[PDB]
């Protein structure tokens, strides 16, 4: 609970951020691509964006629904937004848009990134997804596990695994870390298991730049909160979401990723 | 300075790699071995290449200033008494990240069973077109079941320094590294500088070695391993022939081994 509320802190401050900019520059009609929305803990964040339209997309149909369902009920108590299921590293979803040449403004991917780099095709494919279609000056922003930070922890590992009470990783083998379909496991005890693909950032750096698109920053967890924490407002939503300090396991589980914000060149 | 106790150390190492890919490539053929030595320097492995007992050399190297001492030094080999059997040599000057070796062999269209590649590599990934062309002159005129063997820094292990260090900086009184900033670790360019006390002050690029893997791909070849400088020494120290080698020519100190364990060492195989 303290983790996913932490972490939701990070996803408003960065959304925050770049909604902020987005907001300085265009006037009206903001759309924004939510890539990998699971049942949609950032809604909320978009409506108080005050954003114009919404897509939702996830290979998860279950969470489709329950994401479109959660947006019906705060709709019934705002942005336009529309709900596909899809895999976004296979489907191109320019091909299940409403409106086939729809642009973004920003395209948001939290903890989704890293199930595409399972093979060049696929990381090449959901970054088409993800900037093909984003205006010039949009963002492509997101969050995904540092792989320097799992390398290091694996190596100073006896076992190809380490973790804690929160947290196990576990990898296929060691020393052996290719661009692409390098697998691990990631535990979250005990919500859910899944198998998770290495992300060199430089390779993903690169390759965004195949959709005319710059790094704006990449920051690990740790720079981002440091940084942010500076701010006025930020430090106010972190008091009023009822969050201090990270206990030890729970700094260790969450320092193991890093935040990014590309930017649609002209 | 204890730079020669370096040497020693290095030329163990690679000695222990030539030859167990020279046993290899011994056994799947009967016949004459050719080498390629891309960036032979000096020629500092001539001899190890003598006593691989191989039948042809190709020795090339970017600054023709070194390729001269190494064509001086081979000439010097065959005028001793033990060197009846010593293979031929030729000599290249020739960028490998820019030229082709295939149009300045005496023969253009020779194939090589090893390709040897030693504190070279790091140099052409100064950008994507150098790296592809330095691994397009190692591996495309390798024969099938050839080798292509190598030794360079090891990226993880500079970043670590790096990542750990106070400033852009990281060294001891044999060796110093600098970078340009930290964070900014891209697939090619990162440049940063490599000062070996006394020795050599020349910039260098960072290998992602996963990247270098993904590459030689294109030229059809596979990994048959990568280890870091001290996992190589311990599985090879293992075997009595490597060890009693190792003492023909002490043990290393703390600042010499901190210098020596950025590297690792790399062998791919051509595939049919
Ligand atoms: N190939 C793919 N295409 C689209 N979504 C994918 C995907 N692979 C995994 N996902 C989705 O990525 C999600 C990761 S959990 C992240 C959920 C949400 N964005 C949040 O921050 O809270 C899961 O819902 C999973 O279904
Ligand atoms: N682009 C390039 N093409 C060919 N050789 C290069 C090169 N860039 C650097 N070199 C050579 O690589 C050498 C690195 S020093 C290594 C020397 C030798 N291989 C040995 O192990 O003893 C230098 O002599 C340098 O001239
Ligand atoms: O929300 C976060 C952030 C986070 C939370 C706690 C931590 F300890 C570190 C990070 N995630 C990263 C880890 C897995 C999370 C997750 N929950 N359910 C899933 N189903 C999938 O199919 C894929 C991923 C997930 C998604
Ligand atoms: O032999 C090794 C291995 C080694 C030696 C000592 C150590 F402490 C650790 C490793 N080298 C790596 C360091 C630079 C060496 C070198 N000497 N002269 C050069 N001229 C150039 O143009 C480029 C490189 C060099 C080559």
């Amino acid at each position: 609970f303290y983790l996913r509320n932490f972490n939701n802190w990070m996803k408003s401050v960065l959304i925050g951020e770049f909604l902020e900019k987005v907001r300085q520059k265009k006037k009206r009609d903001i759309t924004v691509l939510d890539l990998g929305c699971g049942k949609g803990g950032d809604l909320l964040k978009w409506k108080k964006g005050r954003i114009n339209k919404l897509v939702c997309t996830d290979i998860a149909d279950v969470s489709v629904k329950q994401c479109q369902q959660r947006y019906e009920d705060m709709k019934n108590r705002i942005f336009s937004a529309e709900f596909i299921t899809a895999d976004s590293s296979k489907e191109l979803l320019i091909d299940k848009f409403r409106d086939p040449q729809m642009c973004f403004d920003i395209c948001s991917c939290q903890f989704v990134c890293h199930y595409s780099f399972e093979s060049y095709e696929q990381a090449d494919m959901m970054l088409r997804n993800a900037c093909e279609r984003l205006s010039p000056g949009g963002y492509f922003i997101g969050t995904t596990p540092n792989s320097f930070e799992l390398i290091r922890r694996l190596e100073a590992s006896e076992t190809e695994s380490f973790g804690n009470e929160i947290y196990t990783v576990k990898f296929q083998k060691k020393g052996d870390y290719p661009l692409f379909g390098c697998k691990y496991d990631f535990n979250l005890e005990g919500v859910v298991d899944v198998p998770e693909f290495l992300v060199y950032f430089p390779l993903l750096n690169e390759m965004a730049k195949k959709y005319n698109m710059k790094l704006v920053y990449k920051k690990t967890f740790l720079e981002f909160y440091e940084e942010k924490i500076k701010n006025n407002e930020n430090k106010m939503l972190l008091k009023r979401m009822g969050l201090g300090c990270l206990s030890k396991s729970e700094w260790e589980a969450t320092s193991i990723y890093l935040v990014f914000a590309f930017e649609k060149q002209q």
